[PDB]
């Protein structure tokens, strides 16, 4: 890829979300590998977007339509928003706050990408078939070249991860290992 | 029993055009999805509610297409002459609102959101081909935009039953109410 | 004026017979149509995209905005010629037809999609009205990151004062403002 | 008599920050706009309704800025240390919603639309500086997006009275109800 026009987008690597990584990769693996990607991006001056999801205590910013399998409006834990230490977060990283699965709606992600001259996104995080996938589908329609770092993603189960990796992502992205991405940058 | 408020409900029919029918594989056939969508559309028309017939495609030069590299690209072949044709069983009428999209999701680059909001629609009944591709990209977008979603499960098909079922079991329940055509017709 | 011709497109706002009566000044409808036609002929000869934007609504006005405002437009039956392109535009099959339902040409259209997927980074903008639909389109285009060039003598507003206020105080901050002959010389 | 449902209305205060105040030429002074906007905000807070405090600016590297060539560019100067500061009369409190924008209009690249829709807001009262620049770009967007708009005329100011008046007289009436702060306070 063209490294000079590539950004890293890291979905929801925050302590509140890590317990939801059931497979195939552990939360610690996803975090370590996202951290390694971020260090490579920073060495070449390419933007690193660290996305987190959540709501105020009153859930005012949340979607509330009726659905068959709703998520409960529970009091979020104290650590909900905390980036894990092993991610290696630093001040130059661009923090994005989202209020639903996809990282574009209601955020500055697109603005930041376009104004920084980015045409390619490397995407990783949790969950592969939920927020990662909503973000990917949007990114592709917006015209960005997409790369999915397969071994820096995880989902509720290996099966749900693999179904997206095998059937959705190949049509909208290049699916690559962290190692392959590091070699291309 | 499902109940819908007809006056704030629209039908959105994804890519039921002759060019796309071959891509259906299961667990409902293309013809089954088309016939069911036509019955849904008949009910919406009898209720005076909007029917959105969405179709996807590009000009001969493919200028409107996404061309980013992907692992499993679709060939830029000449489109068959029937590509855009509505199957007769949809019962297409002049009052149906034709939406033209250039990728999977039916919002980007279209007037779908404009039409829904300006017509006072808060609920979409969604159907078409493919369950986990354009139907799903549309649904994910519509949910984030705040619309209530009802998926007509048996008026959707994907490349395989496994792929349809994965979305119906793991994605759609979190963003929609998943119901049968029977249940939806009974609710309108 | 320095333009990359290969990444430049022409966007012509609402030069349709129903809208021409609204050209009040300082340029006439004939001025705007003639000079938009000159621009379009140059873009076509260069193989660059020409977007012809038109505005309107179905008979039921279902696509129209209906919020309360102080000065609403009446929902009258549109004249038979409302949508017609003036002959002097030289409309051809390769021109890209954009249909909008309000002032700006982006909301609810494929204009952005078309520009980006065609590799366009620069827009030459003209049409009616300078401070209404042309300006809403311009403000949007600039926020979206497109380089903007306004063809000052191919725009008109309800009055010269309204046109001039935008040309003097708004457009210079978001665009390069040039005459049609200056733009033709740059392509 | 101006009709508002306070509980589906929000206040959007554009760029009342110390960096921007010096640009208020007329017809209302910076202090007047701040004090009057503060009166609006107090009223909205007393109704339990969202107050959106919008501010404009860029990081030290201007990475978020628009950089296209224009005839009258703004210089890439180091922003003064007071650039982002809310004046005290606004009554900024923890429950106010801070919006950071990177250009004239307050929707592109922000959560403004998300916040309005998810909070059940259908009407915006708009004020701030400058009437025909950031306020107007926000207003044009809001109207196209389908929100009802009310402009608080005497809580806006522009580089000149001529520039303010032109928008108040010729743009805003077509997209908004234009009213005074006193009229708006009485309607809420």
């Amino acid at each position: 890829l063209n490294a000079k026009t590539t950004a890293l987008v890291v979905i929801d690597l925050q302590e509140g979300i890590l317990p939801f990584a059931g497979g195939p990769h552990t939360a610690d693996e996803v975090v370590n590998r996202a951290g390694k990607l971020a260090a490579k991006f920073r060495a070449s001056g390419q933007p690193v977007f660290l996305v987190r999801v959540g709501w105020s205590a009153d859930y005012a910013e949340a979607l509330k339509q009726p659905v068959d399998a709703p998520s409960p409006a529970k009091v979020l834990p104290e650590n909900w928003w905390q980036h894990p230490a092993a991610l290696g977060t630093t001040d130059s990283d661009i923090e994005i706050i989202k209020r639903q699965w996809g990282a574009f709606y209601g955020t500055d992600l697109e603005l930041q990408l376009r104004r920084r001259g980015i045409d390619t996104i490397v995407l990783c995080g949790i969950s592969t078939n939920i927020g990662v996938e909503s973000t990917a589908r949007n990114a592709w329609e917006l015209g960005f070249n997409l790369v999915i770092a397969e071994d820096a993603c995880s989902a509720a189960s290996a099966e749900q991860h693999n179904n997206s990796i095998n059937h959705i992502y190949p049509r909208i992205a290049r699916v690559r290992s962290v190692e392959e991405i590091l070699n291309a940058l």
